[PDB]
């Protein structure tokens, strides 16, 4: 049956509801940076080097300080129990069996208590959301603090919800008995009564004053924000157009994250996600500077198959491929991936 990511969205468009496979897939408006986040690595060529010695391929690596066994984590996404009973909980337990981090939504349908105890051998982060509620916040990044989860990523890039089209056609709202568990489309407007659009570079020192967690700006798309950001303190860059679901006709974020590596210098990380499928991409985005890369929507599309071993087997997958990449291109191990290896 399942051999790579594609299949296992083609699995989840047969078995999950209209509404639930439409709100995972969308993306903004026309959706043009939806199919050029996955376009777009498809331009960047490789220039693998022969003859180097790969028997012994080594993936692992470090996000913020903390070993992983691959550069490939799970990102942030709403509301998991939509596509299977058990969401985050197995979603962790994946995670902690690979040996990679998951980042917990601000929007999750398990608390973060409950992820934490169903993974507590799992590296964990949460992403978080400044509600207008300043005491929601708080509580959330305490809470996160004291559970040992080991970074904070603040979204940066959602003052309003993005206009997907189908949420709109099908009214988006959770199943009757699911709830965000920390607390039109329906989505934006919970948005809009929540969130706060007026968040300002302000507001990003009072979080870096709140905590000494190391923090991540998430949604970045240009140089001078990332310098920003670096400025203010910050520990790492995620290069993210939010799977394209945001600003429609921003670029792919494998085509920006350059720049976002040039301007920072190397004083901080820098991630990617949008659009990756498949373990070129990882190779390319580190080819590139980045660090590691996100996972969104396979992440969902393997709890759509198999619950908590279907997010193993999809992270198992990109491990493979990633694997098998590093080795056909001459790279016993990240380390070694460099910027020659890639041309767009
Ligand atoms: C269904 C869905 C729900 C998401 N929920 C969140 C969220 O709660 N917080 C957040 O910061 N980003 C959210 N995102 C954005 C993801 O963190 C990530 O940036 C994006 O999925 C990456 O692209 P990919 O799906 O192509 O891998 C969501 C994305 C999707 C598809």
């Amino acid at each position: 049956r399942l051999i790579c990511i594609n299949d296992y969205e083609q699995h989840a468009k047969s078995v999950l509801p209209k509404s639930i496979y439409d709100y995972y897939r969308s993306g903004a408006n026309d959706e043009e940076t939806l199919a050029d986040n996955i376009a777009a690595f498809s331009r960047w060529k490789l220039y693998p080097r022969m003859l180097r010695n790969v028997a012994e391929t080594d993936l692992s690596t470090s996000v913020l300080g903390q070993r992983v066994s691959m550069p490939i984590c799970v990102g942030a996404t709403a509301m998991q129990r939509m596509a299977h009973v058990d969401g985050e909980l197995a979603t962790v337990r994946a995670c902690q069996s690979l040996g990679t981090g998951m980042m917990l939504s601000s929007w999750a349908t398990s608390s973060i208590e409950e992820v934490a105890e169903a993974g507590p051998e799992a590296l964990r982060w949460l992403q978080l959301y400044i509600y207008k509620d300043r005491e929601v916040t708080k509580k959330l990044v305490r809470q996160a603090e004291k559970m040992g989860y080991k970074a904070i990523f603040v979204t940066v890039d959602t003052p309003y919800l993005g206009n997907r089209l189908d949420d709109v056609r099908n009214r988006f709202k959770l199943p009757p008995q699911l709830r965000m568990k920390n607390f039109d489309s329906g989505l934006a407007a919970y948005v809009a009564k929540a969130i706060d659009p007026s968040i300002s570079w302000e507001d990003i020192k009072w979080l870096r004053r709140l905590t000494s967690l190391p923090i991540v700006a998430k949604g970045i798309l240009r140089g001078d924000d990332a310098r920003e950001a670096v400025k203010h303190g910050l520990n790492g860059i995620l290069v993210s157009n939010h799977g394209a679901r945001q600003l429609d006709g921003v670029p792919a974020t494998i085509d920006v994250l350059p720049e976002i590596v040039e301007a920072v210098e190397g004083k901080v990380e820098v991630f990617l996600d949008g659009g990756v499928r498949k373990g070129t991409d990882v190779l390319k985005a580190l080819a590139l500077g980045a660090k590691a890369v996100f996972v969104g929507r396979p992440i969902v599309w393997g709890l759509a198959f198999q619950g908590e071993k279907g997010v193993q087997d999809v992270l198992e997958i990109l491990k493979e491929e990633f694997r098998l990449a590093m080795a056909l291109s001459g790279c016993q191990n990240v380390k070694v991936i460099d910027k020659t290896l890639v041309r767009k």
